[PDB]
């Protein structure tokens, strides 16, 4: 009772929306099967007020829900016969005229778990299940969540409370919330999780030692029952820090042995350990080694056990416009294609910079046919409102996933790159930086729950529309009142564009306060060593990334996209300032001058934020008071901060451009 | 051997610079007298290689140094007869033709302590003491040091290591460094010290309780022997935090009683407790009370014991140019003149903003004839280089001290205001924010030792020239080689102007990175709620603080100075942008346009910094290698950072003004 059930409400149905079932046939007794049966019992009891008896053999005359794998079937029907994916499943209603039977057939126990959550999802959404014929197989092998939780309880870039894993440099004593968290993750198909910050500090470095492994294993045991593999972010300098060795050089014989022994030790506690997430003071480059050498060493240590190495892909001068941070990732990793071991997967952010409200797609996707790749997206809203401002990230992620790289001609969308189909990747997928914390509503902003849900849905099937994902989430979280559904869906679907409207313009990004990264500060990092510049001056703004006159970044894309961005007239408006430096008077495809566009979206974005609040207020009475006010409080905070964003950006550019707002709206001198 | 002796080196003299003394006549046995005798023995042994016998009665045929007060004299000569100040003293060589005798006569034991340090200073400097006739009396009653030390060991705005007082929320075990620190403070006449941060956190709030008072008293005992009174910064909400009371309202009967009891308890441990330093979550205004009501309540609690209350004198909008943070202090306190109790002293910073490289004098000085006032200066270089960049603060402090407020016509300089002579203040003086830390050289930058020394010297006598103070410090710290003395003195004397040259221009201040406040960031706080704006736009820069068209801040000064700043043509260049908003093309008294002035001082300031380094390098061999390299390392760090300051500021203003450098020097686009 300390936290919300999020989208797994299982609200009691009226007398006209019940189902008649007397038994649940559980064909297996595995740990996963016990959790799945429990979940099914929980949902049916809560929603239908029924308590079917769990049995292991079907009763020919009872209405039942059958749970099992192909191997448990008496007759293997054609549909489930086409399943090839281990986590896939089939759900079909028996077509006989006798007892009502629902068959949930999974290729493996994991498949049954996801099938049962799909079945429950159908019930929460009020779907007619009299004649089901469903087949589902996830597109991404890895559907992972990265936690930036520290063991002192803090969470790097965490805006939803303290960690639910650690406290006072120890694991929390009560694991009930970890179980409920596992349930939420599994309901949306998430099958992997790294429980600690990628920036591994002193105490966290010890997670790979006997001192903490027992607690790590207890947590992994919980996730295992929900089909989730556990990973740990590691400190590359561990051999020195805790091993006593004089070096961390991946080529040093003893360092290689140390990691092999460490791997062996971990698997003694966690037989199905997922592997290591790596952000590499000492490191590969510290010894003149490349990423392949550094990643392959860890890969070799985990190989005998089936573990994976997730290798995630800073003192540059603002004075030199020839150097471009956006080009770094590609320039550093592309040349390494083909040198990585099979169990190494390069983790690349959606964009080449750092999770800005809008960034073009990282050129690395589609550029390394011989190297597994998985995309990293940020669920926690570091540069997208920090859960103060509403920002449904699903539409943005779909734009990235559907981006055609043309790597192998038309039809080489990012999603085909990371789902492994385009290049036959053995291991690949997508990862998301957790947006949860100890807050009772899990995500700080009640509506941010939609981003966690949505992440899982896209990870399972990138082809799902933003519209249906929002619909599913709203209906399960707030009910089916058509006004509530339409209003909240509209809020979610338009939120990202609204936030972008009053923040950084036309894809140039940043313009945020340094450090905490919250709020407007146009020149915040403009003269820093982070390579994040907009180069705004009294005549124009933008980064010239063209080959003709700029950094040449455009050439990292394949011909079709390179030419699109390379040209000043074809470059889409939404990314113009990321690719070209232009005069304030330059006219966009929309007809607006760059400067007037800035004023327009900032004034209008605030008005759109006020509308978000107005529409929510009109739902009062149709939502419980607690959550109604929890969200209203944040929408009001959003409106007020949006005003600051608007005025600071408008004033900065009026002071620099000297050009007034076409409509004479209020710009403070 | 863990730290430097700073200016109390007492270097061994050659055979041609010795003194013949067989006895030290100590007329008293007080704790202070034991320390003074010890100091005299230390200096004479170290410098002269002599060990005179300490006696209590003069030996008619022995060469001796006589120590005592008027009361101990056989014959009271006219000079010491004119002494009126308790801390004053006279030093005179006997004019007889028999044994050589030096008489150090203090009005009180404290006077003898300062007289002995003056005598030792004469010896270190190689002065002829055969015919001394000296009389000295300090101008300021309060010559205090404020520590911003936290009990966890950190020091707010501390750039010279960790605190030498606290560690792990406890007092340090070894007090030898506290004793040596007391010696340094006393050598320059400092007679008061607040040992904890003005921002009192949780643990520090307990310093006024039995839990810590024993340790506080042990520290106070040490300072007492060196003529230093101990103060504690307090948490105004203490009645709630540790008292259990439901309020902190200074008018609440119980709150008034709580503080009276707290005072009584402290004096039981520290009979000569100096009092409280106060920076006032709950506070006077929290209950609708004014500063007088809040300060008088604490004053009444300390009154029966002779204690003093040092009352030190944030969400404004950048959009409203009518509101001016510079006017706040004066507007809030002036109206309260005459309502404060006698033992309350208002502590006002040298400037109305926040220790910027250059700020005009706080109008409060000379504006409250009925209220004791003491000026606060910052020795730690928060906005003046953070001991990375050299910055001898003495010249700046003299400009403030010598500023004529004309409060009572010509001759109403700030120094006469704070020394209490102008308004007959019973308690007043000056305070400095400590620049020391656990670093072996005490101040981070070896040469920053000069700022602590210089602070004390000015506190004693504001009339001392920057030149002689530097001379004294250099000679005692580095010897009398004429090249060393001339070179280091030049470095110190020109350092402030050099740093100002490449930082904020013409008195507008700031332009520093937010948070740590180190380094260039022109718009760092430009759109913040701190009221620190320069309003630079594509046409000009500056804050209009005139009465005619601006905030009206100029009217806070008396007529003579108000008119000077009010006028665009008479306003001195060095403060122009603090008082007027002007076009980049405006011509200064120097003939430079405002924009060209910016380029000039920034390019030239870096060249001046390189010269500081070059001149120091030429001293190699004349300074021990340790300190030679300690300083060279910092001068090189200064040169490199100065280049960043230069380029960032020049680029920002070229990008905004569009006006090129007259001399075509390198400005990055």
């Amino acid at each position: 009772a300390g936290y919300e059930p999020c989208w797994l409400r299982y609200e009691r149905k009226d007398q006209y929306s019940r189902l008649r079932f007397e038994e649940i046939v559980a064909k297996r007794t595995s740990p996963i099967f016990q959790a799945v049966v429990e979940e099914l019992q929980k949902g049916l009891r809560s929603m239908m007020e029924i308590e079917p008896q769990v049995v292991q053999e079907v009763n020919e005359t009872a209405n039942s829900i059958w749970l099992g794998t192909l191997e448990d079937e008496e007759f293997e029907r054609p549909l489930e016969g086409t399943l090839v994916h281990p986590e896939g499943y089939v759900i079909r209603s028996d077509v006989d005229d006798g007892p009502f039977r629902i068959y949930i057939i999974g290729k493996t126990d994991a498949g049954v778990l996801y099938g049962v959550f799909h079945f429950l999802r159908l019930l929460q959404m009020g779907e007619n299940i009299a004649q089901l014929s469903i087949i589902e197989q996830p597109k991404n092998r890895l559907r992972m969540i990265n936690h930036w939780d520290n063991m002192d309880g803090s969470i790097e870039r965490g805006y939803a409370g303290r960690s639910i894993f650690f406290v006072d440099d120890q694991f929390v004593k009560q694991n009930q919330r970890i179980k409920d968290y596992a349930r939420l993750l599994a309901s949306v198909g998430i099958n992997a999780i790294s429980i600690n910050n990628v920036n591994v500090h002193k105490t966290e470095t010890k997670l790979i030692t006997d001192h903490f492994l027992p607690d790590v294993a207890e947590v992994a045991d919980i996730f295992r029952t929900y089909g989730i593999k556990t990973f740990l972010s590691i400190n590359y300098a561990s051999p020195i820090e805790i091993g006593g060795l004089p070096t961390a050089d991946p080529l040093d014989p003893e360092v290689r042995r140390w990691w092999k022994e460490t791997a062996k030790r971990i698997y003694q506690y966690i037989p199905d350990f997922g592997g290591f997430v790596v952000k590499a003071r000492p490191g590969p480059f510290t010894y003149g080694r490349d990423h392949a050498e550094g990643a392959n060493m860890l890969a070799e240590a985990l190989a005998p056990f089936g573990g994976l190495v997730i290798w995630r892909c800073c003192q540059q001068d603002w004075r030199d416009r020839t150097t471009d941070r956006a080009k770094a990732a590609y320039d550093h990793f592309k040349p390494l294609d083909g040198q990585f071991r099979e169990n190494v997967i390069l983790q690349i952010k959606n964009g080449p910079m750092d999770f800005q409200v809008r960034e073009p797609v990282s050129p690395l996707f589609g550029a390394m046919p011989k190297t597994n790749q998985m995309m990293e997206v940020q669920i926690t809203q570091e540069y997208t409102g920090q859960q103060k401002h509403l920002c449904f990230l699903i539409p943005q992620w779909k734009e990235v996933l559907d981006f055609d790289t043309y790597a192998k001609g038309k039809g080489s969308e990012v999603k085909k790159v990371i789902d492994g189909s385009l290049f036959d990747y053995r291991y690949s997928g997508i990862a998301g930086v957790s947006n949860i914390g100890s807050d009772p509503n899990w995500t700080g902003h009640t509506l941010a729950q939609a981003n966690l849900y949505g992440f899982g849905r896209l990870a399972w099937n990138p082809d799902l529309s933003a519209e249906e994902i929002a619909n599913e989430w709203v209906v399960q979280t707030f009910g089916d009142d058509s006004q509530v559904v339409e209003t909240i869906s509209w809020m979610l679907l338009s939120s990202w564009r609204i936030y972008e409207n009053y923040t950084s313009p036309l894809g140039v990004g940043w313009m945020v306060n340094p450090g905490h990264h919250y709020g407007p500060n146009v020149d915040g990092y403009e003269y820093s060593h982070w390579g994040t510049y907009h180069y705004a001056d009294r005549d124009g703004i933008g980064v010239d990334r063209t080959v003709a006159t700029g950094t040449g970044y455009t050439a990292q894309y394949f011909p079709e996209n390179a030419a699109m961005y390379e040209s000043l007239d074809t470059c889409p408006d939404e990314l113009l300032l990321f690719f070209h430096h232009v005069p304030y008077t330059h006219r966009l495809h929309s007809g607006e001058t760059v400067i007037q566009h800035i004023y327009n979206t900032h004034f209008e974005g605030v008005e759109q934020a006020k509308q978000l609040r107005k529409r929510w207020e009109q739902l009062k009475g149709k939502i419980d008071e607690k959550r109604y006010h929890d969200v209203l409080e944040r929408l009001t905070i959003q409106v007020e901060h949006a005003k600051e964003w608007r005025d600071v950006i408008n004033t900065y550019f009026y002071r620099k451009s000297g050009i007034d707002d076409q409509y004479g709206r209020k710009i403070y001198r």
